[PDB]
DNA sequence: GCGATCGC
DNA sequence: GCGATCGC
């Protein structure tokens, strides 16, 4: 259960990687919907500042069908 | 502006 | 089927 940290229209935001749903790489913004208690949004960071829990469950989308 | 993608 | 997000 890590936290992925990202910035929302210029606020500080976190998420656990538990409540992600989708994760794709649109350019270098790897890039997540998530539904947290309810509040369902999105999320991006830098492929260079993705936690390594985040990186791996973009691997396993990119490993399947479109 | 483009990329990938979903809310609405 | 646009508008919207971020990183670049």
């Amino acid at each position: 259960m890590v936290k992925v940290k990202f910035k929302y229209k210029g606020e500080e935001k976190e998420v656990d990687t538990s409540k992600i749903k989708k994760v794709w790489r649109a350019g270098k913004a790897v890039s997540f919907t998530y539904d947290d208690n309810g509040k369902t949004g999105r999320g991006a960071v830098s492929e260079k500042d993705a936690p390594k829990e985040l990186l791996d469950m973009l691997a396993r989308a990119e490993r399947e069908k479109k």
